[PDB]
């Protein structure tokens, strides 16, 4: 067939139920997810082809940047409940990758502050029990895949994306070749 498993995508041994319809997994310290986010935003270009219905959940990784990750995280589960993703994911990743002038909490709360959120209402959320149960889900989210690798994409809770088996000559092939995958995905 024109789709095949395991070569635009790939399927889990262990499907996941109660899992959200589309899943993206990612870290400021993944390489390439600054690539998916500055310059391709698959992210956008996904969700401009998915159906009605469809709801659209990125988490954050712990596994790199050791303690930095796991800030991160918890910083992400901020931003998630603030709903300032759109505000600080591109400071974010140029603060860690391309200025490299996150190097603690502290700076990444800078980030937050000098996108407008209020020092008072950034320290509330980083302590709340509602922010603790956020990173845990996105803990568990990463688990229940058995998570090794970002970025990545899981429709369903069945099927993940496998880029590897697209073009990667033309990067506006590569984005819509990825988006209308989820899109054949979520309809399977």
């Amino acid at each position: 067939a024109q789709y095949e498993d395991g070569k635009q995508y790939t399927t889990l041994e262990k499907p996941v139920a109660g899992a959200p319809q589309v899943l993206e997994f990612f870290s400021f310290f993944c390489p390439h997810c600054y690539q998916f986010e500055e310059v391709l935003h698959i992210s956008d270009n996904v969700k401009k082809k998915l159906p009605e219905g469809v709801k659209m959940t990125k988490y954050h990784v712990n596994f790199m940047g050791g303690d930095l990750g796991k800030d991160l995280t918890q910083a992400w589960a901020v931003a998630m409940a603030l709903g300032v993703e759109d505000k600080v994911t591109v400071p974010l990743f140029e603060g860690v990758q391309k200025t490299q002038t996150i190097r603690s909490a502290s700076d990444i709360r800078d980030v937050f502050i000098n996108a407008g959120i209020k020092g008072e209402e950034y320290d509330a959320a980083w302590n709340s029990f509602v922010v603790k149960s956020l990173v845990a889900q996105q803990e568990k989210a990463a688990a229940d895949v058995q998570l090794r690798g970002v970025p990545a994409m899981f429709v369903n809770g069945k099927y993940q994306l496998n880029p590897q088996g697209m073009d990667t000559s033309n990067m506006d092939v590569f984005v819509q070749q990825y988006a209308d995958t989820v899109k054949y995905l979520s309809e399977k």
